[PDB]
């Protein structure tokens, strides 16, 4: 049912790994949305989960970031899904995480945590945000080092690509951070844009609810605290309906492994 099939698959560490499937043919998406993947449990009924698709809109296969939980359902299965294994993707495509739910602006934030680059893995290879923004910035806070390289090494060959670097023209700035484990940039985003050490450090204006605009994706105590900054500069949560300054979207349900 709705089956694609692994084209490729690339472990980060023993609780990340990504994957690529093949899409559906009539599957039409906007950069940083959603859809219900699955496999079928021991008594073949579907075990359904939401996953930011992490490929850009114009990319032939679809690419997911995926936790491992060892015990969880999906992922202590999919954790272990082969090239040419199958898994179920319902194409309907949904969230908040895209352009069009923001007022248009000179500078996009990207705000993310852990598996939340995901939706950013995405809309960092799209050409719209390139098109109609001067300046994205992408912050992802992790634990560790590790956790950072799926999304080091998606940035490196972006801005060191001869072709993409001149149509990008230094406008994806890059700000990764550890929490936990040494690394030469450390902190939540939340004290960082707070203090404005990520302004000194990547060399630009303070966040101004005027020019920029933002997306939002962590566990909802991250959501919580990154909204409450953001309000201090003076940004306001909107959507589709009604677009302001900035838009929030869960990475997953609950505390987090
Ligand atoms: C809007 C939306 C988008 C999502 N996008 C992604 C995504 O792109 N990649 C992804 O791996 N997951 C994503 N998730 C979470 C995903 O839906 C599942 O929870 C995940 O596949 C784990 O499923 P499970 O059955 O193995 O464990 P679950 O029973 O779902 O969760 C077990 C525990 O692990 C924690 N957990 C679940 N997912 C994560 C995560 N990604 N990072 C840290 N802790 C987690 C939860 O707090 C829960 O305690 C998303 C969730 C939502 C609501
Ligand atoms: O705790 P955890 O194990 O649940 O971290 P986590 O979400 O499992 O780890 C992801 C990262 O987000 C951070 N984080 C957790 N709560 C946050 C908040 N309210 N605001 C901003 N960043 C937050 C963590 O920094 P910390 O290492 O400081 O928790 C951690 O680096």
């Amino acid at each position: 049912p709705d089956a694609q099939t692994v084209t490729s698959v690339r472990h980060w560490t023993d609780t990340l790994f990504s994957f690529r499937v093949t899409r559906p043919q009539t599957l039409r998406f906007r950069s940083g949305e959603f859809v219900m993947i699955g496999l079928l449990d021991d008594n073949g009924k579907p075990i359904m989960r939401a996953y930011s698709i992490a490929s850009p809109a114009w990319d032939e296969e679809l690419e997911f970031y995926s936790i491992k939980v060892p015990d969880g359902p999906l992922t202590s299965r999919l954790q272990h899904i082969k090239v040419g294994e199958q898994i179920i993707l319902r194409p309907k495509p949904v969230g908040t995480l895209v352009i069009d739910a923001l007022l248009p602006g000179k500078r996009l934030w990207f705000l993310a945590t852990g598996t939340g680059i995901a939706p950013f893995a995405s809309l960092m290879r799209e050409p719209e945000a390139y098109e109609k923004f001067d300046e994205v910035i992408m912050m992802h806070a992790c634990r560790t080092v590790a956790e950072l390289e799926y999304g080091r090494q998606l940035v490196e060959a972006l801005q060191e690509d001869p072709l993409i670097g001149e149509l990008v023209e230094g406008k994806l700035k890059y700000y990764p951070t550890t929490t936990r484990e040494e690394f030469h940039h450390m902190g939540r985003i939340t004290d960082n844009l707070a203090s404005g050490k990520v302004f000194e450090d990547l060399g630009i204006a303070p966040m101004n609810p005027e020019t920029d605009r933002a997306m939002v994706c962590g566990s909802l105590a991250f959501n919580v605290d990154v909204m409450k900054v953001l309000e201090s500069y003076g940004l306001r949560e909107g959507a589709n309906s009604e677009p302001r300054e900035f838009v929030v979207e869960k990475a997953f349900v609950g505390e987090g492994i």
